[PDB]
This record gives structure tokens, C-alpha cells and sequence, in this order.
């Protein structure tokens, strides 16, 4: 099988310490339902939290992993809102008190954000904001966002987004609420990802679409890069950002080619590099990153920023008329293309 | 497939009439990328709509249809928007001038509603009042909206939201603002359903879970059920609620007993599980003998009276306040029954 053939299989999975993590804990995830939220929530309950808090907004994503996880129904609380609903939000906090949350809510993918900044950046910096401003105030013990290596020198407004996500809750954090984002790769079979897209233009006798010849990404198994975020947030001290070793790089051609031979004939056929699409995203580890005793685990710098500056500049960019040109300002690094 | 077994295969589906409804119109779809949303985008396409608006909350679900429609991308927007958003969804509004809304948005999973009733009220009947506003205060001149069997004398927090919505939508209708609303039942395949419920467990030699052993649904494929919806619209003067003509209603019993045969492995069980908090086991029946015929013998209009809207809007304030939804929308609703 072609997700095998590209599993990280990291040798440093420590089930014993997520454990430790998360037994008898009060566990809220945000995008519960997700691709990256569901696993979340299966982890949660595998190493043995006491209850699980599923927030999502997209219904049958809510349904499905309520579902899935029908066993252990009398742990687990379906709670159906948007984090942008700051009123609902704070009374879901007040009433469970979860210690951790693991955030895992956002819009991602790059093409639907170069069409529709303004939700991406709603949706992902100001839902990030209300959901992390009214973890603080509840006293949530430890807040662990998920991030993305497209949010590395970003070149879309979805990447940037992220990046601003980053700023925000690594600068919330102080002795009381310990705040850590994870940044790791393309998971392997991701709902309209590129993996479940050639198998159906396979399936359908049609040409594959390559993007680009020389285009690669890194991959891991969603179990793999959940279960590493979970040991990442379970050695947090506050305001780390952790980045995860995700292997060699995969080109997408080579991944083409695999699945044909994997199927015993169709073309390939190139379409082009897309808006703000990388042809190469940025390698997760700088040879300047801290070590952790997890050999798959690094700790980037970052640097808080003025939280009233920042404030600022996120009410600006609801209400701004260049999304691109504003988001410029807060991440300096940001060249979209 | 039971899919085939079950579909309604309606006499009169007329095609030539969808296309001089939706020929060369501005259409906008919320919940574009959902089961009857999805379908709605592609009839819209397949009858000559000039320029398709998606709007849809869920990032997937509006990729998935964007996608499948990538043929067609020049025509379509797909819109990345909860219509909660009021001052978002009236500038979307104000740029694209849609003639016609689709709103095929909303949160329909009976249990989910019943544990986040606040939701369904504000999902619902407040996204609803959001889009409807717009909609009437852009000069789109015709709304039509999807609804549900289980609107009908409603048992549960999901359905009497939806009949809400009815009565929003039907009074906010005028000679400018024409509305229409069309119930109708299941339909075949559809997005949390019990046909893909019962696929998996087989999938995974599981026994099918039946909530009762005399429970019935009525069934159309999703195709029939939208062109029947969109044959309503076309044929709409404002102020109408449709239902449409189901056909036989389907014992769940038969239709598990039938998807076990369908795959040969009867070795497995079917286990009672009961019924649910709201949920009935017979959904009232969507043809009244007094409701009025349409050319279309699967279409007729059922009798409804307008409320006053300033009664209306108070109420639905008071919905997102009070203390006890339920309560709460049996004022607004005498007919509701909650089941607990
Ligand atoms: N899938 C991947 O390969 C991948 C890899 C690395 C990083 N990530 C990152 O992980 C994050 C999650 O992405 P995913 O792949 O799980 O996407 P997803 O769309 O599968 O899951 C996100 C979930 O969040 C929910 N959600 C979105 N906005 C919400 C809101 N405002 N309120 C409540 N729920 C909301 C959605 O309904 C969905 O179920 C993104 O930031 C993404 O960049 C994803
Ligand atoms: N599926 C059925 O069998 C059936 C039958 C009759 C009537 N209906 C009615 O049709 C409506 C939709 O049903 P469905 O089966 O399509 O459900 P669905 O969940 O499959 O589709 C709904 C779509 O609307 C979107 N959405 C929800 N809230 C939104 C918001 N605030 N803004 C933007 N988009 C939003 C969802 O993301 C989804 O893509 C419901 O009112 C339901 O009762 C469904
Ligand atoms: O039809 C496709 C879809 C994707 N890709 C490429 O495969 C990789 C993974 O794409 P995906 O959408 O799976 O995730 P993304 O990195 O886009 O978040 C990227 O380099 C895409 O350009 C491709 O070549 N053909
Ligand atoms: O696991 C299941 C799910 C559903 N049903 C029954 O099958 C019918 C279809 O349910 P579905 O959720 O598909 O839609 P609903 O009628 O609930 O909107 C209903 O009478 C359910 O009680 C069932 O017996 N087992
Ligand atoms: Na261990
Ligand atoms: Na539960």
C-alpha cells in the first residue's frame, strides 16, 4: 500500500507518556470532527481522558466521529457551534472546565483562501483568538494549536493566516496557560488530498493530474503526527513552537508513478502550479532548533509580539480593504504569490 | 441496488421547464455543498443557470462541489461563508445579484439538535431570517427554501426549527419577494444516513443497528427529489408550501433485511436499539386530502396564513435568550410535540 510505503514509522511513538498527558484529564478539541480534530479525539480517548469536548461546526463531521467513537459515548460530549460564537464558546468553557484543549479548527486549503480571504481570515485568526481568549480567561491549564509547514516564509493567505495564529497564542502564553503550536506535513489520505484524488482518477479510468514535475511534499500518517503533537504538548512549558521531523521529501510524480504500478494504463497529465501553491514548502527543522528527547521533536524560536499592537492589527483586518497588504505588516516574511 | 429499489421514479419530470426557470439566471445556493445543496449546483448547471454562487460554511463540502463541477468552473463561485454573517452574505449579495436563492443551509441530525438546541435555533431559523433579509432587501425575486416531513406536526427541536423557518420565509413573501417552501421526505444515500450507517457495519461485520422494528421513512433519490423542488420554484407565485408526493413509505425492517440479502450476509443480525429522544416512528404523511393539485402530480400546495412578522422577530429574539428553547418554540409553534 502506498500510505505503507510513505509512514514515517517514527521510532520515538511513546504511548506511556501521552498517557501520562492525558489520563483523567477534561479534554476539549476544536474541529473535532476534522481530518487531524477525529484523530485527536481517538487519541484522547485511547490514552484515557476522562471527558472529551467535541466542538465542530460542520454537522456531519460532528455526527461521524461521535459515531465512531459510539463505544464510548458516556465520555464524550457532541457540542455543535463555531468558535466564532464567543457567547456559546464561553459557556461551553464555564460549564466542562477542560484542562488542555487542542485546537484544531481552521480553513486550510490554499485555493479556496486565495478566493475567500476575509473567512480565512476570520475563521483562522479571529476564531483562533476567541477560542484562546476564552481558554485564558477559564483558566484552561495548556492550549496546543495545530499548525502547518505552509505557514513557514508563507506565500498564500491561508499559510499567513496560520503564521498570524502562531504570533497570537504563543503570545498569550504566561505561568497559568501554557500555550504550544505544532507544526508538521501533509498527512497521508486527508479527505481531497492528492492521495484519494489519484486513486478515484484511477478507478475512473482518467488521466492522473500533476501539478508540477518537480513538486514534493513531506508526509506522515495522521496517527504518527497526532501522537507526536500529543508528546509535544505533553513536554510543553509554554510558548514553544515545536516542529516535527517528517522524513524525506516525497515528489508527487514518483507518487503517481507508484500508484499505477500499484495497480497493474493511464497518463499523467501536468496542469500547473497553482495561486500561492510552493513548489518546495520549507523544511521543518532548522539546524538552530532545540532538541527534545524525542528525536522526531524540535523546538523553533519564536518571539512574542505586543499583544496590543496585535490586537490592533487583527481588528484592522476585518475591516481592511487589502487582506494581502495588511497581513504583510504582521509576518514580514510573507511573499504571496 | 435499493437505491433503484426504493427511487420514486416520478412521471413528471420535466426538464424543459426547469431550464426556463433557470436559464441564464444569477442563482445562489446556501448549503451548496451539501447532499441537496450539491445536487441543486448541479441542476443549476445542467439546466442553464449563467452564473452559480456556492455558499457553504464547511471548507470540504464546498471544495467537493467545486470540484466536481470543475468542468463548469467558469460559471461558478464557490463562496467559503457561514450566512450567520450577515454584513459578509449582503456584500456577497450586493456583488453577484443573484436572481434566485436556493437555501438548502441548515443542521438536520435529530440527537445533535436535541443536545445543541441553542444551535438549531441559531443555525436555523436565525440563519434563515439572515439570508431571507438579504435576500428581500437585494431585490432577489424568488426564494425558495428546502424543508422537511419532519416540519409537519414536529416532535423534535430540529423539525420545529424548520417549521419556523416555514413561516418566516412564507410571511416575509410579497409581489416583489416571491417565496416558496417544499417539504419532502429522505432522501436515498444522503450525507449521516442510515443507508451508509447500515454499509459500514456490514463493512465491518458489525450487526445493523434498527431503532424499532416498525419504523417507516418515506424515500426519493436525490435527483428526483431537487428537480421536483426546482419544477415547484418555476411554478411558485410566492407565498406557497409544497410538499411532494414520497410515494410508498419504506419500512426500515425491509430495507435492512433487504441490504443484508443485497450482499449475501444474512449471517448477520439485526439488533433493536429504540427509539430516539424526538424522533417518530411513522413521519406524518406529506399529501393532505384538501391541499391543492399542480400540474405535476407529485407536486400540491398545502394551505398556510402568513403571521405577523413584527410578532415574528420578537419571538425569534426571545429564542436566543430564554431559558427554555423547547417552551419557547411551542409559542411560536402550537402544533409541537416534543418528545422527550
Ligand atoms: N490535513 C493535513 O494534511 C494537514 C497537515 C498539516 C497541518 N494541517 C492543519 O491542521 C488544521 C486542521 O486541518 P484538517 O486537515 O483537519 O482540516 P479539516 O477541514 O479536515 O478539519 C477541520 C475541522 O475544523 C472544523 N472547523 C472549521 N472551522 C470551525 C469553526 N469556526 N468552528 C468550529 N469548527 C470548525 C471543520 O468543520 C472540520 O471538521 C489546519 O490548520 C491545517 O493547516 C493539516
Ligand atoms: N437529506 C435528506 O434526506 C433531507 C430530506 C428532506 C429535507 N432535508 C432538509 O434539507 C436541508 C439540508 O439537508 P442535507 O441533507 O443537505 O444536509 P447536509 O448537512 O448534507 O447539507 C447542508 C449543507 O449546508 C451547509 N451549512 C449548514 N449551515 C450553514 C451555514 N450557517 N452557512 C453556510 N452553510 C451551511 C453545510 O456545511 C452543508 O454542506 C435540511 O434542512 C434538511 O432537513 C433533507
Ligand atoms: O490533482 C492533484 C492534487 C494535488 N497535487 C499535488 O500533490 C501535493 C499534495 O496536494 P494536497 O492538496 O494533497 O495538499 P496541499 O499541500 O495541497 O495542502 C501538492 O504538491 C499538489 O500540488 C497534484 O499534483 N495533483
Ligand atoms: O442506525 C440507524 C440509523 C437510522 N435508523 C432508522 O432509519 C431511518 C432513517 O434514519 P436517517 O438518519 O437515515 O434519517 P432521519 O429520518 O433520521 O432524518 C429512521 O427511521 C431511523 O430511526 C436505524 O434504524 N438505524
Ligand atoms: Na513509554
Ligand atoms: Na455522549
Amino acid at each position: 500500500s502506498i500510505e505503507d510505503l510513505l509512514a514515517r514509522k517514527p521510532k520515538d511513538l511513546d504511548d506511556s507518556a501521552v498517557a501520562a498527558f492525558l489520563k483523567d484529564k477534561v479534554v476539549l478539541v476544536s474541529g473535532a470532527g476534522g481530518t487531524i480534530g477525529s484523530e485527536l479525539c481517538k487519541q484522547c480517548i485511547k490514552f484515557g481522558a476522562k471527558h472529551l469536548i467535541m466542538v465542530d461546526h460542520s454537522e456531519y463531521n460532528l455526527y461521524k466521529i461521535n459515531d465512531d467513537l459510539n463505544l464510548y459515548k458516556e465520555k464524550i460530549t457532541p457540542i455543535l457551534l463555531s468558535i466564532l460564537d464567543k457567547q456559546s464558546l464561553d459557556e461551553v468553557l464555564k460549564t466542562y472546565k477542560p484542562e488542555l484543549i487542542l485546537h484544531a479548527a481552521a480553513y486550510k486549503h490554499v485555493p479556496l483562501c486565495e478566493q475567500n480571504p476575509h473567512s480565512a481570515v476570520i475563521n483562522n485568526i479571529l476564531g483562533t483568538k476567541i477560542l484562546c481568549d476564552s481558554a485564558k480567561e477559564n483558566k484552561v491549564a495548556k492550549f496546543v494549536m495545530i499548525s502547518t509547514d505552509k505557514a513557514v516564509r508563507p506565500t498564500n493567505i491561508m499559510g499567513c493566516t496560520k503564521r498570524v495564529c502562531e504570533l497570537y497564542t504563543l503570545s498569550m502564553s504566561d505561568e497559568n496557560f501554557e500555550v504550544a503550536c505544532v507544526r508538521f506535513g501533509n498527512v497521508l489520505g486527508s479527505s481531497g488530498s492528492v492521495i484519494p484524488k489519484f486513486k478515484a482518477q484511477i478507478a475512473n479510468n482518467e488521466p492522473l493530474t500533476l501539478t508540477h514535475p518537480d513538486i514534493v511534499r513531506y508526509f506522515m500518517l495522521v496517527a504518527e503526527a497526532v501522537q507526536l503533537v500529543l508528546q509535544a504538548g505533553a513536554i510543553a512549558k509554554g510558548g514553544e513552537l515545536f516542529v516535527l521531523d517528517m522524513g524525506k521529501p516525497v515528489k508527487i510524480i514518483d507518487l503517481a508513478k507508484k500508484m499505477l504500478l500499484l495497480s497493474n494504463d493511464l497518463e499523467i497529465k501536468i496542469t500547473g502550479l497553482r495561486k500561492g501553491e510552493k513548489l518546495y514548502e520549507e523544511l521543518l527543522i532548522d539546524e538552530n532548533d532545540a532538541k527534545t528527547q524525542y528525536e522526531s521533536i524540535f523546538v523553533a524560536k519564536n518571539e512574542k509580539v505586543d499583544l496590543d499592537w496585535l490586537n490592533k492589527e487583527i481588528e484592522n483586518l476585518q475591516i481592511c480593504e487589502d487582506i494581502s497588504e495588511a497581513l504583510l505588516k504582521i509576518v514580514p516574511e510573507f511573499k504571496h504569490n
